[PDB]
Protein backbone atom coordinates (compact mmCIF):
# COMPACT_ATOMS: atom_id res chain seq x y z
CA UNK A 1 0.00 0.00 0.00
CA UNK A 2 1.28 3.48 -1.10
CA UNK A 3 1.39 6.46 1.30
CA UNK A 4 0.89 10.22 0.83
CA UNK A 5 1.58 13.16 3.21
CA UNK A 6 0.36 16.79 3.02
CA UNK A 7 -0.69 19.56 5.43
CA UNK A 8 -2.48 22.87 4.78
CA UNK A 9 -0.33 24.69 7.37
CA UNK A 10 2.54 24.52 4.80
CA UNK A 11 0.51 26.94 2.65
CA UNK A 12 0.98 29.66 5.31
CA UNK A 13 4.72 30.12 4.54
CA UNK A 14 4.33 33.28 2.48
CA UNK A 15 6.15 36.55 2.10
CA UNK A 16 5.03 39.53 4.16
CA UNK A 17 4.71 41.70 1.00
CA UNK A 18 1.51 39.73 0.38
CA UNK A 19 2.24 38.90 -3.27
CA UNK A 20 3.43 35.46 -4.36
CA UNK A 21 4.22 36.74 -7.90
CA UNK A 22 7.63 37.94 -6.66
CA UNK A 23 8.37 34.47 -5.12
CA UNK A 24 8.66 31.35 -7.27
CA UNK A 25 8.49 28.93 -4.36
CA UNK A 26 4.82 29.63 -3.62
CA UNK A 27 1.97 27.98 -1.70
CA UNK A 28 0.04 27.10 -4.88
CA UNK A 29 2.72 24.59 -5.87
CA UNK A 30 1.49 22.00 -3.37
CA UNK A 31 -2.13 23.01 -3.47
CA UNK A 32 -2.37 22.22 -7.17
CA UNK A 33 -0.43 18.96 -6.94
CA UNK A 34 -2.79 18.03 -4.14
CA UNK A 35 -5.95 18.68 -6.09
CA UNK A 36 -4.46 17.01 -9.20
CA UNK A 37 -4.18 13.77 -7.21
CA UNK A 38 -7.79 14.17 -6.14
CA UNK A 39 -9.22 14.93 -9.61
CA UNK A 40 -7.37 11.84 -10.97
CA UNK A 41 -8.59 9.48 -8.21
CA UNK A 42 -5.01 8.62 -7.17
CA UNK A 43 -5.47 10.16 -3.73
CA UNK A 44 -8.42 7.81 -3.16
CA UNK A 45 -6.25 4.75 -3.73
CA UNK A 46 -3.57 5.79 -1.20
CA UNK A 47 -3.24 6.07 2.54
CA UNK A 48 -2.95 9.72 3.58
CA UNK A 49 -0.97 9.95 6.83
CA UNK A 50 -0.95 12.56 9.58
CA UNK A 51 1.99 14.98 9.53
CA UNK A 52 3.75 16.60 12.48
CA UNK A 53 6.39 19.20 13.27
CA UNK A 54 10.01 18.04 13.65
CA UNK A 55 11.44 18.50 17.17
CA UNK A 56 14.56 20.69 17.48
CA UNK A 57 16.45 17.57 18.61
CA UNK A 58 15.57 15.95 15.24
CA UNK A 59 16.69 18.98 13.21
CA UNK A 60 19.97 19.01 15.12
CA UNK A 61 21.11 15.78 13.43
CA UNK A 62 21.87 17.97 10.36
CA UNK A 63 21.80 21.59 11.53
CA UNK A 64 23.40 23.51 14.38
CA UNK A 65 21.48 24.62 17.49
CA UNK A 66 21.87 28.26 16.52
CA UNK A 67 20.32 27.56 13.17
CA UNK A 68 17.44 25.58 14.63
CA UNK A 69 16.57 28.34 17.11
CA UNK A 70 16.77 30.98 14.39
CA UNK A 71 14.41 29.19 11.96
CA UNK A 72 12.48 26.71 14.14
CA UNK A 73 10.96 28.89 16.85
CA UNK A 74 8.66 31.87 17.16
CA UNK A 75 10.40 35.00 18.59
CA UNK A 76 9.27 34.73 22.21
CA UNK A 77 10.57 31.19 22.67
CA UNK A 78 13.58 31.94 20.51
CA UNK A 79 14.91 34.03 23.46
CA UNK A 80 13.60 31.59 26.05
CA UNK A 81 15.43 28.65 24.53
CA UNK A 82 18.77 30.32 23.71
CA UNK A 83 20.23 29.73 27.19
CA UNK A 84 23.65 29.10 25.70
CA UNK A 85 23.53 32.57 24.14
CA UNK A 86 24.47 31.43 20.65
CA UNK A 87 22.54 34.09 18.68
CA UNK A 88 23.73 37.62 18.07
CA UNK A 89 21.43 40.50 17.21
CA UNK A 90 18.48 39.74 14.94
CA UNK A 91 19.08 43.28 13.62
CA UNK A 92 21.96 41.83 11.60
CA UNK A 93 20.07 38.77 10.30
CA UNK A 94 16.98 40.47 8.84
CA UNK A 95 16.94 42.60 5.71
CA UNK A 96 14.23 44.18 3.58
CA UNK A 97 13.78 42.42 0.24
CA UNK A 98 13.22 44.25 -3.12
CA UNK A 99 9.53 43.28 -2.87
CA UNK A 100 9.31 45.06 0.51
CA UNK A 101 8.99 41.90 2.65
CA UNK A 102 11.27 40.56 5.35
CA UNK A 103 13.97 38.07 4.36
CA UNK A 104 17.40 36.78 5.41
CA UNK A 105 19.71 36.67 2.36
CA UNK A 106 19.05 38.67 -0.82
CA UNK A 107 16.86 35.91 -2.33
CA UNK A 108 15.28 34.08 0.64
CA UNK A 109 12.14 35.22 2.55
CA UNK A 110 10.96 34.91 6.22
CA UNK A 111 7.53 35.12 7.86
CA UNK A 112 7.94 35.49 11.67
CA UNK A 113 4.43 34.19 12.42
CA UNK A 114 4.34 31.21 10.01
CA UNK A 115 7.63 30.13 8.41
CA UNK A 116 9.19 28.33 11.41
CA UNK A 117 6.06 26.19 11.80
CA UNK A 118 5.88 25.50 8.09
CA UNK A 119 9.58 24.66 7.74
CA UNK A 120 9.28 22.18 10.62
CA UNK A 121 6.13 20.51 9.38
CA UNK A 122 7.83 19.87 6.03
CA UNK A 123 10.53 17.89 7.84
CA UNK A 124 8.16 16.12 10.21
CA UNK A 125 5.94 15.05 7.31
CA UNK A 126 8.82 13.43 5.45
CA UNK A 127 10.17 11.75 8.57
CA UNK A 128 6.76 10.26 9.44
CA UNK A 129 6.32 8.83 5.94
CA UNK A 130 9.92 7.57 5.68
CA UNK A 131 9.76 5.70 8.99
CA UNK A 132 6.38 4.16 8.05
CA UNK A 133 7.87 2.69 4.87
CA UNK A 134 11.15 1.65 6.52
CA UNK A 135 9.37 -0.40 9.21
CA UNK A 136 7.18 -2.06 6.55
CA UNK A 137 3.89 -0.43 7.58
CA UNK A 138 3.66 0.85 3.94
CA UNK A 139 4.99 -0.25 0.54
CA UNK A 140 6.29 3.16 -0.55
CA UNK A 141 5.24 6.85 -0.61
CA UNK A 142 5.19 10.45 -1.88
CA UNK A 143 5.66 13.54 0.31
CA UNK A 144 3.89 16.60 -1.06
CA UNK A 145 5.78 19.17 0.98
CA UNK A 146 7.00 22.75 1.07
CA UNK A 147 9.35 24.52 1.62
CA UNK A 148 12.12 22.50 -0.08
CA UNK A 149 15.19 21.10 1.67
CA UNK A 150 18.20 20.03 -0.35
CA UNK A 151 20.13 23.34 -0.37
CA UNK A 152 19.94 23.88 3.37
CA UNK A 153 23.46 23.61 4.82
CA UNK A 154 24.47 23.05 8.46
CA UNK A 155 24.14 26.77 9.32
CA UNK A 156 22.99 28.49 6.11
CA UNK A 157 19.57 28.66 4.48
CA UNK A 158 19.66 29.15 0.74
CA UNK A 159 17.72 28.43 -2.45
CA UNK A 160 14.46 28.92 -0.54
CA UNK A 161 15.42 26.05 1.77
CA UNK A 162 15.70 26.30 5.58
CA UNK A 163 16.00 22.70 6.86
CA UNK A 164 17.14 19.68 4.80
CA UNK A 165 14.06 17.49 5.27
CA UNK A 166 15.53 14.43 3.48
CA UNK A 167 18.92 14.53 5.24
CA UNK A 168 17.18 14.61 8.59
CA UNK A 169 15.02 11.62 7.59
CA UNK A 170 18.16 9.70 6.77
CA UNK A 171 20.01 10.59 9.96
CA UNK A 172 17.03 9.57 12.08
CA UNK A 173 16.85 6.26 10.19
CA UNK A 174 20.51 5.65 11.15
CA UNK A 175 20.22 6.70 14.79
CA UNK A 176 16.85 5.26 15.70
CA UNK A 177 16.75 2.11 13.51
CA UNK A 178 20.46 1.40 12.72
CA UNK A 179 19.67 1.11 9.02
CA UNK A 180 22.95 -0.13 7.48
CA UNK A 181 22.71 1.36 3.97
CA UNK A 182 20.66 4.32 2.64
CA UNK A 183 20.46 5.60 -0.95
CA UNK A 184 19.53 9.21 -1.69
CA UNK A 185 18.77 10.01 -5.32
CA UNK A 186 18.40 13.70 -6.15
CA UNK A 187 16.89 14.20 -9.61
CA UNK A 188 15.94 17.86 -9.09
CA UNK A 189 17.70 19.80 -11.85
CA UNK A 190 19.78 21.66 -9.19
CA UNK A 191 22.58 20.08 -7.15
CA UNK A 192 21.74 19.27 -3.56
CA UNK A 193 24.72 21.02 -1.91
CA UNK A 194 23.23 20.44 1.57
CA UNK A 195 22.80 16.71 1.16
CA UNK A 196 26.23 16.26 -0.35
CA UNK A 197 27.63 18.09 2.70
CA UNK A 198 25.68 16.01 5.23
CA UNK A 199 27.02 12.57 4.08
CA UNK A 200 30.30 13.34 2.31
CA UNK A 201 32.36 11.28 4.76
CA UNK A 202 29.70 8.62 5.54
CA UNK A 203 29.92 5.39 3.48
CA UNK A 204 26.59 4.04 4.88
CA UNK A 205 24.80 6.73 2.84
CA UNK A 206 25.21 7.05 -0.92
CA UNK A 207 24.12 10.30 -2.55
CA UNK A 208 23.53 10.40 -6.33
CA UNK A 209 22.51 13.67 -8.02
CA UNK A 210 21.59 14.23 -11.65
CA UNK A 211 21.88 17.97 -12.24
CA UNK A 212 22.92 20.69 -14.61
CA UNK A 213 26.52 21.68 -13.82
CA UNK A 214 28.03 23.42 -16.88
CA UNK A 215 31.45 24.16 -15.53
CA UNK A 216 30.31 25.69 -12.15
CA UNK A 217 28.07 28.69 -12.66
CA UNK A 218 24.61 27.08 -12.75
CA UNK A 219 22.97 27.41 -9.37
CA UNK A 220 24.26 26.56 -6.83
CA UNK A 221 27.70 26.03 -8.44
CA UNK A 222 28.62 22.88 -6.51
CA UNK A 223 28.33 19.21 -7.58
CA UNK A 224 31.32 18.56 -9.83
CA UNK A 225 31.93 14.94 -11.01
CA UNK A 226 35.30 14.62 -9.23
CA UNK A 227 33.66 15.42 -5.89
CA UNK A 228 33.49 11.78 -4.80
CA UNK A 229 33.51 11.80 -0.98
CA UNK A 230 36.10 11.94 1.80
CA UNK A 231 37.71 9.51 4.23
CA UNK A 232 35.75 6.22 4.47
CA UNK A 233 33.05 7.96 2.42
CA UNK A 234 35.24 8.04 -0.71
CA UNK A 235 33.20 6.70 -3.64
CA UNK A 236 29.79 7.08 -1.97
CA UNK A 237 29.16 10.53 -3.46
CA UNK A 238 28.13 10.35 -7.15
CA UNK A 239 27.61 13.69 -8.97
CA UNK A 240 26.07 12.81 -12.38
CA UNK A 241 26.91 16.26 -13.66
CA UNK A 242 25.75 17.44 -17.10
CA UNK A 243 28.10 19.73 -18.99
CA UNK A 244 27.79 21.49 -22.36
CA UNK A 245 24.95 23.98 -21.72
CA UNK A 246 21.65 23.98 -23.63
CA UNK A 247 23.11 23.17 -27.09
CA UNK A 248 21.12 20.99 -27.28
CA UNK A 249 19.06 20.81 -24.07
CA UNK A 250 18.95 17.51 -22.17
CA UNK A 251 15.78 15.42 -22.35
CA UNK A 252 14.30 11.94 -21.91
CA UNK A 253 16.89 10.08 -24.01
CA UNK A 254 19.71 11.61 -21.99
CA UNK A 255 18.26 10.94 -18.56
CA UNK A 256 17.16 7.38 -19.39
CA UNK A 257 20.70 6.78 -20.70
CA UNK A 258 22.26 8.07 -17.44
CA UNK A 259 19.96 5.85 -15.36
CA UNK A 260 20.82 2.72 -17.29
CA UNK A 261 24.56 3.34 -17.58
CA UNK A 262 25.44 5.18 -14.29
CA UNK A 263 22.72 5.42 -11.64
CA UNK A 264 21.17 1.91 -11.64
CA UNK A 265 24.35 -0.14 -11.97
CA UNK A 266 25.90 1.67 -9.02
CA UNK A 267 22.71 1.61 -6.94
CA UNK A 268 22.39 -2.13 -7.54
CA UNK A 269 25.92 -2.81 -6.39
CA UNK A 270 25.32 -0.74 -3.22
CA UNK A 271 22.19 -2.81 -2.54
CA UNK A 272 20.52 -0.40 -0.10
CA UNK A 273 17.94 -1.14 2.62
CA UNK A 274 15.93 2.05 1.92
CA UNK A 275 15.84 4.52 -0.97
CA UNK A 276 15.09 8.23 -0.43
CA UNK A 277 14.43 10.54 -3.44
CA UNK A 278 14.82 14.33 -3.54
CA UNK A 279 12.14 14.57 -6.18
CA UNK A 280 12.36 18.00 -7.82
CA UNK A 281 10.55 18.43 -11.14
CA UNK A 282 12.37 21.49 -12.52
CA UNK A 283 14.07 19.37 -15.22
CA UNK A 284 10.68 19.13 -17.06
CA UNK A 285 9.85 21.09 -20.25
CA UNK A 286 8.77 24.63 -19.35
CA UNK A 287 11.53 25.90 -17.05
CA UNK A 288 13.45 28.83 -18.56
CA UNK A 289 17.27 29.01 -18.59
CA UNK A 290 17.67 30.54 -15.14
CA UNK A 291 15.46 28.03 -13.31
CA UNK A 292 15.94 24.95 -15.53
CA UNK A 293 16.60 24.75 -19.26
CA UNK A 294 16.08 21.02 -19.80
CA UNK A 295 13.27 19.34 -21.73
CA UNK A 296 12.10 16.22 -19.87
CA UNK A 297 8.49 14.99 -20.08
CA UNK A 298 6.51 14.33 -16.92
CA UNK A 299 5.79 10.76 -18.15
CA UNK A 300 9.53 10.07 -17.96
CA UNK A 301 9.58 10.37 -14.16
CA UNK A 302 7.20 7.40 -14.11
CA UNK A 303 9.95 5.34 -15.73
CA UNK A 304 12.54 6.66 -13.27
CA UNK A 305 10.33 5.85 -10.31
CA UNK A 306 9.62 2.35 -11.58
CA UNK A 307 13.32 1.66 -12.00
CA UNK A 308 14.13 2.74 -8.43
CA UNK A 309 11.23 0.64 -7.12
CA UNK A 310 13.24 -2.48 -8.01
CA UNK A 311 15.73 -1.64 -5.24
CA UNK A 312 15.42 -1.98 -1.47
CA UNK A 313 12.59 -4.45 -1.86
CA UNK A 314 10.45 -1.52 -3.01
CA UNK A 315 11.04 0.65 0.09
CA UNK A 316 11.18 3.97 -1.76
CA UNK A 317 9.93 7.41 -0.67
CA UNK A 318 9.84 10.56 -2.81
CA UNK A 319 9.82 14.07 -1.31
CA UNK A 320 9.11 17.25 -3.25
CA UNK A 321 12.02 19.66 -3.75
CA UNK A 322 11.97 22.10 -6.74
CA UNK A 323 9.67 22.46 -9.77
CA UNK A 324 7.69 25.65 -10.58
CA UNK A 325 5.53 25.16 -13.63
CA UNK A 326 2.10 24.00 -12.44
CA UNK A 327 1.23 21.69 -15.36
CA UNK A 328 4.66 20.10 -15.27
CA UNK A 329 4.84 19.47 -11.52
CA UNK A 330 1.25 18.16 -11.44
CA UNK A 331 1.83 15.94 -14.49
CA UNK A 332 5.10 14.58 -13.07
CA UNK A 333 3.54 14.01 -9.63
CA UNK A 334 0.76 12.16 -11.40
CA UNK A 335 3.25 9.87 -13.12
CA UNK A 336 5.20 9.06 -9.95
CA UNK A 337 2.28 8.18 -7.67
CA UNK A 338 0.85 6.14 -10.51
CA UNK A 339 4.17 4.25 -10.70
CA UNK A 340 4.38 3.73 -6.94
CA UNK A 341 0.87 2.24 -6.98
CA UNK A 342 1.90 -0.38 -9.53
CA UNK A 343 0.09 0.73 -12.70
CA UNK A 344 1.57 0.13 -16.17
CA UNK A 345 3.73 3.09 -17.26
CA UNK A 346 1.96 5.52 -19.62
CA UNK A 347 4.67 5.14 -22.27
CA UNK A 348 6.96 7.54 -24.13
CA UNK A 349 6.90 7.58 -27.98
CA UNK A 350 8.96 4.91 -29.78
CA UNK A 351 10.70 7.81 -31.60
CA UNK A 352 12.18 8.79 -28.20
CA UNK A 353 12.77 5.26 -26.92
CA UNK A 354 15.14 4.81 -29.93
CA UNK A 355 16.98 8.16 -29.57
CA UNK A 356 20.74 8.20 -29.02
CA UNK A 357 21.74 10.73 -26.31
CA UNK A 358 23.52 13.91 -27.47
CA UNK A 359 27.31 14.31 -27.63
CA UNK A 360 27.38 16.45 -24.50
CA UNK A 361 25.32 13.88 -22.59
CA UNK A 362 27.67 11.12 -23.63
CA UNK A 363 30.79 13.12 -22.76
CA UNK A 364 29.32 13.98 -19.35
CA UNK A 365 28.51 10.31 -18.70
CA UNK A 366 31.97 9.08 -19.69
CA UNK A 367 33.72 11.48 -17.30
CA UNK A 368 31.69 10.26 -14.32
CA UNK A 369 32.20 6.64 -15.37
CA UNK A 370 36.00 7.07 -15.57
CA UNK A 371 36.16 8.71 -12.17
CA UNK A 372 33.93 6.19 -10.38
CA UNK A 373 35.52 3.29 -12.19
CA UNK A 374 38.06 3.29 -9.32
CA UNK A 375 35.31 2.55 -6.76
CA UNK A 376 32.64 0.35 -8.38
CA UNK A 377 33.08 -3.10 -9.91
CA UNK A 378 30.15 -2.58 -12.35
CA UNK A 379 32.06 0.25 -14.10
CA UNK A 380 35.17 -1.87 -14.95
O1 LIG B 1 14.91 24.48 -7.95
C1 LIG B 1 15.53 24.90 -6.98
N1 LIG B 1 16.15 24.11 -6.10
O2 LIG B 1 16.19 22.72 -6.25
C2 LIG B 1 15.78 26.36 -6.60
C3 LIG B 1 14.60 27.23 -6.16
C4 LIG B 1 13.19 26.86 -6.37
C5 LIG B 1 12.62 25.85 -5.61
C6 LIG B 1 11.27 25.54 -5.77
C7 LIG B 1 10.48 26.25 -6.68
C8 LIG B 1 11.06 27.29 -7.41
C9 LIG B 1 12.40 27.60 -7.25
C10 LIG B 1 15.35 27.57 -7.45
C11 LIG B 1 16.38 28.66 -7.47
C12 LIG B 1 17.15 28.75 -8.63
C13 LIG B 1 18.14 29.71 -8.77
C14 LIG B 1 18.38 30.61 -7.75
C15 LIG B 1 19.47 31.60 -7.98
C16 LIG B 1 19.78 32.23 -9.18
N2 LIG B 1 20.86 33.02 -8.97
C17 LIG B 1 21.27 32.89 -7.69
O3 LIG B 1 20.41 32.00 -7.06
C18 LIG B 1 17.63 30.53 -6.57
C19 LIG B 1 16.63 29.57 -6.43
NA1 LIG C 1 19.81 16.67 -8.15
NA1 LIG D 1 28.25 9.31 1.65
ZN1 LIG E 1 7.82 39.42 -1.00
ZN1 LIG F 1 15.73 22.72 -8.38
Amino acid sequence: TTGLVYDTLMLKHQCTCGSSSSHPEHAGRIQSIWSRLQETGLRGKCECIRGRKATLEELQTVHSEAHTLLYGTNPANRQKLDSKKLLGSLASVFVRLPCGGVGVDSDTIWNEVHSAGAARLAVGCVVELVFKVATGELKNGFAVVRPPGHHAEESTPMGFCYFNSVAVAAKLLQQRLSVSKILIVDWDVHHGNGTQQAFYSDPSVLYMSLHRYDDGNFFPGSGAPDEVGTGPGVGFNVNMAFTGGLDPPMGDAEYLAAFRTVVMPIASEFAPDVVLVSSGFDAVEGHPTPLGGYNLSARCFGYLTKQLMGLAGGRIVLALEGGHDLTAICDASEACVSALLGNELDPLPEKVLQQRPNANAVRSMEKVMEIHSKYWRCLQ
